[PDB]
């Protein structure tokens, strides 16, 4: 159902109707001789849509919109990136020039500025501390605190109980650490019980790659962060 790498060309973009009116888009990038896929998010707001998250890199950016106008045909009005990697802002440049107003906490602007990748024009006020929620159209933005990144968000629909954790939460088949250069290992397991706490009720959550699950892959998360702790 939920399609996989191999159901993806490389520069193709999926989308997979999680509920109503809430999509996550799925594309692949190769790295070091292997393909990954990566997830984002398409929220519905009236007859607008929000989008979470690039689609990882400029040409899968333009074929995400282009995907987006062929199925689903609602103009994407604003952007949000979870964190500063380029995997989240990668493809910000496609967006901006296609009018879509880009947005990332300041801290998120901040890391991609130094990292050298894309800024998204707009800053988010009110995520700057573990536990701050603000409403930005029809999700919620959560900042847990600092895990795969120390600027991180979570996003929660409350309409369709769709929680996306981005690169914080790990699918279940991934059993060991990803790239965690940017982590904070020590504060990830905590922040993690900050997004259990707040979204107990999540019914679907969307890693930052590969295969939705329920909220078990919170706790596989923690239990992945804290063996490679130990390693
Ligand atoms: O987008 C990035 N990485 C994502 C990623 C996706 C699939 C496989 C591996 C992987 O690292 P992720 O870690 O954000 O999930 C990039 S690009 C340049 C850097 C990074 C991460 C930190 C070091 C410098
Ligand atoms: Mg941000
Ligand atoms: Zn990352
Ligand atoms: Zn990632």
């Amino acid at each position: 159902e939920y399609p996989t790498v191999s159901e993806i060309p490389v520069g193709e973009v999926r989308l997979y109707q999680i509920a109503d009116g809430v999509w996550s888009h799925i594309a692949t990038q190769s790295f070091d001789g292997a393909v990954y896929p990566s997830n984002g998010l398409i929220v519905r707001d009236g007859d607008e849509l929000l989008l979470i998250d690039t689609a990882w890199g400029a040409k899968n950016t333009a074929a995400l919109l282009a995907e987006i106008e062929k199925q689903i045909g609602l103009p994407v009005t604003r952007a949000v990136s979870t964190h500063f990697h380029d995997d989240r802002v990668g493809g910000v440049d496609v967006l901006r020039a296609a009018g879509v107003a880009t947005y990332a906490s300041p801290s998120t602007r901040r890391l991609a500025e130094v990292e050298g990748n894309e800024i998204p024009t707009h800053s988010l006020e009110g995520l700057s501390s573990s536990g701050d929620a603000v409403r930005f159209g029809p999700v919620e933005l959560f900042y847990p605190g600092a895990a795969h990144s120390t600027d991180n968000l979570v996003v929660y629909v409350p309409s369709a109980s769709v929680l996306y954790g981005g690169c914080a939460i790990y699918e279940l088949s991934r059993t060991s650490a990803g790239n965690v250069a940017d982590a904070d290992l020590a504060e990830w397991p905590t922040s993690i019980e900050r997004i259990q706490q707040h979204y107990p009720e999540a019914q679907f959550v969307i890693p930052g790659h590969g295969l939705p699950g329920g909220l078990d892959l919170l706790k596989h998360t923690t239990n992945v962060v804290k063996a490679h702790t130990n390693r």
